[PDB]
């Protein structure tokens, strides 16, 4: 599907430029990019469908673009520089190609069905680390603030420190946390009430860098479950669900 | 002490691309960089002391050099980008200089008291928040694990996010965590058991730059306390040490 890959390498970086050089001054960007890039896709396919924050991630078997302007909402506005595009496609109900932009650091992060997963040129692969003790582990905090989904965070995270993982790293961005597992740079990934446009990406490319993306259950993905479990092996993947 | 400052900002930078070489290989480094610079200075100012991994941190009123090779090891094996290079230096029992070189990013930040901070040319300046429930506050799990270092981590968390706190973030580089403070993209940060080469370098380009760091308890920095609180505002610091 390759006009439309192209589609989505050449918006994520025009959109990646608005961010960078809205990050330099001292929401409306957000929608600026937004309207980007779900106006151009659209009158480029009017007839595609798509999965973007503006019930809940039902994914059809038609064409469907799965997009989020941009991940590191709060990042951005302390001007932390972790912010992202993340722009996935499926067909078939299943996940085509993701396209991911690291907008500080210029790192277009890529991943079609069967044809590998790259970063800035050069082809990317997970860890292979299966020993949770020797690992480091992703997630993310959350929007929400409730006492319930606090605890909750506080309670997994417990369950993994006390799994005795190598060490933790939440950086405001769940888009480039899976990225880094892609990549190697990480050896897993687990969160919990986290929307489908921050999952959809990534995982065609944590998959195509052999990694492993499920449930947090330990079963299959599923789009509508908010919830993820990634790893750079099915044997790591299988202790972190375990554990919480 | 300008001979001084620009010893360790070459050996930071010498220092650097060491890291950043080995780093791109697939801790034989942490004592070529150690030797990298203890050495130099050493010969250079053979009458001076050092503080560093190799009691601890005691320091006395002789110009003394506090040293951490590299902080971000555990990111080192996994290849993490998120390794740096500290070299701080007192006299008269003050924090005179600090220099710290995000080796992988190349930025290389600098503080000397009186003459504000810096990263990479351009002046660091603190956020400025002092409202809590809006802060992007970092933290660090640290070096041990045995239980009584381990539920503490989840005391504290729990505790800060308990405070309607924007966001928690680690990144498994104290010094680099504290780096962000300065250039204003963090609010604040804390942690217990870090040493005072991780931040004796820190204090100084917080300070410059216009950020307060202090003890945990609230009053000032006892270097050898092992532990911290800094934050964009001494408003910021009291909610954050009120939290704990």
């Amino acid at each position: 599907w390759e006009e439309c890959f192209q589609a989505a390498v050449q918006l994520a970086l025009r959109a990646g430029q608005i961010i960078r050089k809205a990050l330099t001054e001292e929401t409306e960007t957000d929608h600026l990019v937004e309207d980007l890039i779900i106006s151009e896709l659209r009158e480029r396919f009017p007839s595609h469908r798509f999965i973007a924050e503006e019930a809940k991630c039902v994914l059809t078997h038609s064409p469907t673009w799965i997009i989020d302007p941009i991940d590191g909402t709060c990042n951005f506005v302390h001007r932390f520089p972790t912010v992202a595009v993340s722009i996935g496609f499926a067909v078939r109900q299943e996940l085509e190609f993701g396209v991911i932009y690291h907008c500080t650091e210029e790192r277009l992060y890529t991943g079609r069905r069967g044809r590998g997963a790259f970063c800035n040129g050069q082809r990317l692969r997970v860890s292979g680390e299966t020993d949770l003790s020797k690992a480091l582990v992703l997630t993310e905090i959350g929007p929400k603030r409730d006492p319930a989904t606090l605890k909750l965070f506080l309670s997994n995270m417990e369950r993994l420190l006390h799994a005795k993982a190598h060490g933790v790293r939440v950086i405001g961005s769940s888009t480039l946390a899976l990225c880094h597992l892609a990549s190697g740079a990480a050896d897993a990934y687990y969160q919990f009430g986290l929307h489908c446009w921050d999952l959809a990406a990534a995982t065609v490319i944590i998959r195509e860098a052999g990694g492993i993306v499920i449930d947090t259950s330990g079963g299959p993905l599923d789009l509508m479950a908010c919830r993820v479990v990634a790893a750079s092996t099915r044997e790591m993947a299988m202790l972190i669900a375990q554990a919480l």
